């Protein structure tokens, strides 16, 4: 068992350690991909390969077949985080990175490609059970269950109270995902920094620098070859506009963000989302965590590649 380590062809094992790397079409390569990310990060020692492997599989279940919050995606989001830990090897703890990589694979699980505003509009059953952050409280109870299924239980061998230590990681880092909480986190952060209160001893700051993380992997698309840039956006606008059609059902106009009869404004609404909420995101990481510079420098590109394509070039 022990002297059993996952390898990957040669242009996978050079180009997974790049920030830009894309997973590539074959589902069926994912889950060894990923495995092959914690065995690096973290060692071959962190979690029994039976158990991580039978997790994996029922994550994979647990997400659904909708055009954008997938299986690909939580996949994405993991090989973000595993850039991010491997370029700040000694910044994290030894649950940080067993508890961040798993928080990525698990932060959308069971997502029905539906924003939370539409789940409390529908009144949907989720919202009465979680007033915020209702998708991300969904995600983390989902976690928890998949890790309680017999023979699923990756954390085994810690202590119950480096288990808890490791669960709450997990929780916090996938409440982090909630975009409507990533402003004010990333507004504190600024603050610190620049103030230079910022301590990665006070776990309160940690707290916030994992989650600005989190909102780092989650919208790593942005910092893609543009050709993958390009080609996740129409996967998230059909997530986007099928909700707009449901609010239409609702007798509500949707925000212009999901009408589909604004497809020829795609291109200013991403200039918007990346001076808006990419750009920021990716300057206050740098700042805090200088070798993830690579996710600036690769966003920018791609701001640069959406004003082209306002400006006819493309
Ligand atoms: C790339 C990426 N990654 C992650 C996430 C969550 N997002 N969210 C978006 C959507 C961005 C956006 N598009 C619009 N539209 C376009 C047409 C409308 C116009 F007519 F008004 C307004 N507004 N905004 C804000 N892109 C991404
Ligand atoms: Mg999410
Ligand atoms: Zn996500």
């Amino acid at each position: 068992q022990g002297l059993m380590q996952f390898t990957l062809p040669v242009r996978l094992c050079k180009e997974i350690e790049l920030f830009h790397f894309d997973i590539g079409p074959f589902e069926n390569m994912w889950p060894g991909i990923f495995v092959y990310m914690v065995h690096r990060s973290c060692g071959t020692s962190c979690f029994e390969l039976e158990k991580l492997c039978r997790f994996i599989m029922s994550v994979k279940k647990n997400y659904r077949r909708v055009p954008y919050h997938n299986w690909k995606h939580a996949v994405t989001v993991a090989h973000c985080m595993y850039a991010i830990l491997q370029n700040n090897h000694t910044l994290f703890t030894d649950l940080e990175r067993k508890g961040l990589l798993i928080a990525c694979l698990c932060h959308d699980l069971d997502h029905r490609g539906f924003s939370n505003s539409y789940l409390q509009k529908f009144d949907h059953p989720l919202a009465a059970l979680y007033s915020t952050s209702t998708m991300e409280q969904h995600h983390f109870s989902q976690t928890v269950s998949i890790l309680q299924l017999e023979g699923h239980n990756i954390f085994s061998t810690l202590s119950s109270s480096e288990y808890e230590q490791v669960l709450e990681i997990i929780r916090k880092a996938i409440i982090a995902t909630d975009l409507a909480l990533y402003f004010g986190n990333r507004k504190q952060l600024e603050e610190m920094y620049q103030t230079g209160s910022l301590n990665l001893n006070n776990q309160s700051h940690r707290d916030r620098v994992i989650g600005l993380m989190m909102t780092a992997c989650d919208l790593c698309s942005v910092t893609k070859l543009w050709p993958v840039t390009k080609l996740t956006a129409n996967d998230i606008y059909a997530e986007f506009w099928a909700e707009g059609d449901e609010m239409k059902k609702l007798g509500i106009q949707p925000i212009p963000m999901m009408d589909r009869d604004k497809k020829d404004e795609v291109p200013q609404g991403q200039l918007g989302f990346y001076n808006a909420v990419a750009i920021p995101c990716y300057t206050t990481l740098t700042q805090i965590l200088p070798p993830t510079e690579p996710l600036l420098k690769a966003c920018r590109d791609n701001l640069s590649q959406w004003e082209k394509v306002i400006r006819g070039e493309e």
